[PDB]
């Protein structure tokens, strides 16, 4: 049967529904329920590969399809080793499959809280170093190609059975080539806690934001995943952040990972780090991995 599966995905990302062989359900997903399975042959040199299912049920509008689709379709850019990648779509079927590259821990924000007593030290800084590395990683790699994640946060990180992080989350994700820039025009629905203070005041959203996101989600990791602002209400975090607020150096916190958290929170976007200068100030603490699969050290960046 003809739908919209078939016309909005280049058929160079297809993959018979016969190769992908669905286990047991994760979790509800955006546009449908998500599974764990396999997917055979979809990796090179692969004979089986573990994967995680999405399928969109006839349940839902042509809109919705459509929309899930074109989402999709800005992944299959993105190419990098700290990048969730999609590995392919079933589109010639009833439901619509969408096969991506399984993160067998989940979301960071879970995995941090997984760390804690039960109802409070952080993990130790060479862990968080790796996590940081590899977040910084997967942006740097999205601002070359003139990403803006807008909305970065532990939450929409994936940590994979390795421990190692990856950004996971492009429903917010906009092209930037030419005005490096993207203006929001009306409701936004973006959490205001990891937003910076110019993109409270203006709808405006830079690189230079995703780095005051990313600085958050550093404090995320520190805390072990605490609300950000606690104590403070969405219209105080409102008014406190743009007039210079910052959140209070965690108790526990490496001076270190705290400075770094500084910096990504300059109130003048101009002077706060980009990607590539995090990850080098630390690029010497990196496992040895890092190297070979990071965009840092490839030939793409130059
Ligand atoms: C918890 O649910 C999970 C969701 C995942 C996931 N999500 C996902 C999101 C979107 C799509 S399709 C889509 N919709 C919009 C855009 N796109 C591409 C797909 Cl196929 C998967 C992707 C991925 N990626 C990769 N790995 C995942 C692992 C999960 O859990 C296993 C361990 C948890 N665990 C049990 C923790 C301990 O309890």
């Amino acid at each position: 049967s003809f739908s919209a599966a078939d016309v909005y995905v280049p058929d160079e990302w297809e993959v018979a529904r016969e190769k992908i062989t669905m286990s047991r359900e994760l979790g509800q997903g955006s546009f449908g329920m998500v599974y764990e399975g396999v997917a055979k042959g979809v990796v090179k040199d692969e004979p089986e590969t573990r994967v995680a299912i999405k399928t969109v049920n006839e349940a839902a509008s042509m809109r919705e399809r459509i929309e899930f689709l074109n989402e999709a379709s800005v992944m299959k850019e993105f190419n990098c080793h700290h990048v969730v990648r999609l590995l392919g779509v079933v589109s010639q079927g009833q439901p619509t499959l969408v096969i991506m590259e399984l993160m067998t821990r989940g979301d960071l924000k879970s995995y941090l809280r997984s760390l804690r007593p039960e109802m409070l030290a952080p993990p130790s800084l060479s862990k968080m170093i790796q996590m940081a590395g590899e977040i910084a990683d997967g942006m740097a790699y999205l601002n070359a190609n003139k990403f803006v994640h807008r909305d970065l946060a532990a939450r929409n990180c994936m940590v994979a059975e390795d421990f190692t992080v990856k950004i996971g989350d492009f429903g917010m994700t906009r092209d930037i080539y030419e005005t490096d820039y993207y203006r929001k025009g009306g409701k936004g629905l973006l959490p205001v806690r990891w937003m910076s203070p110019e993109s409270l005041k203006d709808g405006v959203f830079t690189t230079y934001s995703d780095v005051w996101s990313f600085g958050v989600v550093l404090w995320e990791i520190a805390t072990l995943a605490e609300q950000p602002y606690q104590g403070l209400s969405n219209e105080q975090v409102l008014r406190f952040v743009m007039e210079g607020g910052l959140l209070d150096k965690p108790d526990n916190c490496p001076d270190m990972l705290f400075e770094l958290m500084r910096m990504c929170w300059q109130y003048n976007p101009k002077m706060r780090p980009s990607f590539l200068e995090i990850i080098s100030s630390i690029k010497e603490e990196m496992e040895p991995g890092f190297r070979e699969v990071s965009f840092y050290y490839s030939e793409e960046n130059k």
